[PDB]
């Protein structure tokens, strides 16, 4: 263990972040995983840091000022939150965030207090969140073994241990953490990743042909889409990448162009609700009918409640043989549970899935073919049965994936 | 230990800081205490605090900072952590530390980097240094059983495990954790505390005289002195208990006044150093000699290289029967050895030790008869043999101690 969470560390330091000389780092992690923090702190100044802040996280002291706290100290950010987010932004410091999801971690808990306070906070630390969004800076997400959440993955464990055990030893096997050389293992993973992704850019298919047990569907693409995967770089020209782990290429297909039918592969967790065996049917870009085995109603209210619901916002793709896919664990985590397989999106799809859609209007996506939605439900269709061919614009079938592998 | 733990952190906010509704609490803590973290921010809300702020500490973490940031992050303070700081103040915080000791925590660090920024800190919360040690706030110090502290405490223990378990017995015990109504324990206790000091105020002996085995000397008290012990008060009229434990009721002796010889009666810890067996020797007020058993060479140096350690500044007393006394064990940590035994102190007076010497100047306190130096060391010198007078105007005998007891 102490072995291979050094290694865990190291390679969250150098291909999460890419820590450089001159560097200030911002941890974000539980004091339920000091031990990793210890690591992560020790590897980040062996690369060079100047300074490592360490924020430490802790859900049952979070969940007490939400309970006791009065709406003053709520709504009102403190000078002292903003001066060391002014700190952290005028050192230019990467941001790590090691996350452990425990999602009852807020029971009891009045949402209009914590809405209050998420205003109040995205106000405030908006020059922070537009940093981390243009990739001003680097930034990784990645996960941590705790207790809460390893007993919600691992429910029949034979204890408490064995639970975090199980969760640590998929959280290494998923980040590549047993290969001799992680670090290099994902410096060729992600330039895989990203020459899919510059291959996909480069076709410019005019749409999708999926087939596979329960599924034949046609899915066309948005004119000038934009398939995205693995890194990005930060404006320093130093590559980072921001979810550790990482598999999917995703882009929008075009809302108004779907026919046919698909099926899930891979239970959904969508509000609290595990669903299983959903099948879609689409016509003319709309979903006409929605099933499933489990969850039936939940479904249907989803598509046929929500505005935006009737069509798609986004297909990624993932081999089936990668990891997570293999690992069949509900994660109940989307930096997870959304790497597992081939799926569709139902909903809004990301605005820089076409070219330029960062600047466009709410009004101009539509335009351009990307649905708008306030829901977005990914949900798992592959499998090592699955065929996918890309459909040039003059009809020229091109394969893709054959029994659910590139 | 979790329904000990939580009767421990009940006794921290009740009669150590004294919550009241409406009150901001700041806990500095370890991130390996986390579970009486827990227990603390919950006991403090329960009693009506407006917010429970934790800063968190760690001496790995911290360690490296000083052993790989540039000097350039060290020796200046930023601006975030000042506005922290007035946030507190401005909050009229209450600040509870739970420590666990570790004086080998920053080795290998270099001294320039240490006084740079210990002297850039002290600089930068001065505001906050002089707003505790008036009593402008509550603040407690207490202890916390830290794995790296638990084996220099108990170096025989089998594991890890027992060497914390070990430890946290001691605290437990001490702090009278044990007892149904630890709370209602410490309401007594601090009354006895207090009354033995109110007893011998009013007394204003002229000297005192110690006889023990090894042990003759008369030491002279200065005019209008003030025995202290236990509670205080904030500026709010809130009572509050600066250290948990505590059992020391001490004033400071007229430099001027001693003759005789006194030989200690416990290990002392001074620099890293064990020494045993001390025998000091005084005439007319100055140490003439000093031996001692093991570190003879150091105790010769602290007295006759320093200014001022030929002299006293603290004459304490403490019954041999009371809990750190009779545990027997070196806990090399102020807050429990300088509990542990009647003791003096070598050099620096403390400016409360004289009525109003907090208003006086370091002229004003020599003359009153208050030793000034550098230095200050506790030597233990009680035990169950100890036989204590203090001599009135007259020069009438009364007796304080029989037998280490009152
Ligand atoms: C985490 As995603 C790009 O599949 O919504
Ligand atoms: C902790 As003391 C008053 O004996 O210096
Ligand atoms: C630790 As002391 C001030 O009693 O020498
Ligand atoms: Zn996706
Ligand atoms: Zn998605
Ligand atoms: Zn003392
Ligand atoms: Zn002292």
């Amino acid at each position: 263990f102490k072995e291979n969470l050094e290694k865990y560390a190291k390679l969250l330091v150098a291909n999460g972040i890419n820590v450089q000389p001159g560097h200030t780092l911002a941890l974000s992690i539980d004091v339920e995983q000091r031990e990793l923090a210890h690591l992560i702190v020790k590897e980040a100044y062996a690369l060079g840091a100047h300074e490592v802040i360490v924020q430490w996280t802790d859900d049952v002291i979070n969940r007490e000022k939400f309970l006791h706290a009065p709406m003053e100290r709520l709504d009102n950010v403190p000078e002292y939150k903003i001066a060391e987010m002014n700190y952290l932004l005028e050192n230019k410091a990467s941001r790590l965030g090691v996350r452990s999801s425990d999602p009852g971690a807020l029971n009891g808990v009045d949402a209009d207090k914590l809405s209050a306070s998420a205003k109040a906070m995205g106000l405030a630390m908006k020059p922070m969140r537009i940093a981390t969004q243009s990739n001003k800076v680097s930034w990784t997400v990645a996960a941590a073994a705790g207790l809460e959440w390893a007993k919600k993955v691992f429910p029949n464990a034979a204890s408490d241990e064995e639970a975090v055990d199980f969760l640590w030893d998929q959280i290494f096997k998923t980040c590549r953490v047993y290969e001799a050389d992680p670090v290099k293992a994902w410096e060729e993973h992600a330039a895989i990743l990203k020459s899919k992704a510059d291959m996909l850019n480069k076709e410019q298919f005019s749409a999708l042909h999926y087939t596979a047990p329960g599924t034949d569907l046609t899915l066309g693409l948005p004119k000038n889409h934009v398939w995205e995967s693995a890194g990005a770089v930060n404006a320093q020209g130093e590559e980072f990448l921001p979810n550790m782990p990482t598999e999917e290429v995703f882009t929008a297909p075009d809302f108004r162009r779907a026919d046919g039918y698909v099926t899930s592969t891979k239970p959904l967790s969508y509000n609290g609700n595990i669903i299983e065996g959903i099948k879609v049917t689409f016509k003319d870009g709309q979903i006409v009918d929605i099933t499933a085995e489990k969850g039936d109603q939940v479904m249907k209210d989803l598509v046929f409640e929500n505005a935006g619901a009737r069509a798609l916002g986004e297909c990624a793709l993932v081999p089936d043989p990668s990891p997570i896919s293999q690992s069949g664990i509900t994660f109940f985590n989307t930096l997870f549970d959304d790497n597992a397989s081939n799926h569709l999106a139902i909903g809004a799809a990301y605005a820089t899935s076409v070219v330029d859609g960062a600047e466009m209007s709410e009004e101009e996506l539509e335009a351009a073919g990307l649905n708008r939605s306030d829901v977005h439900v990914d949900f798992m269709i592959g499998s090592n049965q699955m065929d996918i061919d890309g459909i040039r614009e003059d009809g020229t079938r091109v394969p893709l994936f054959r029994n659910g592998n590139w």
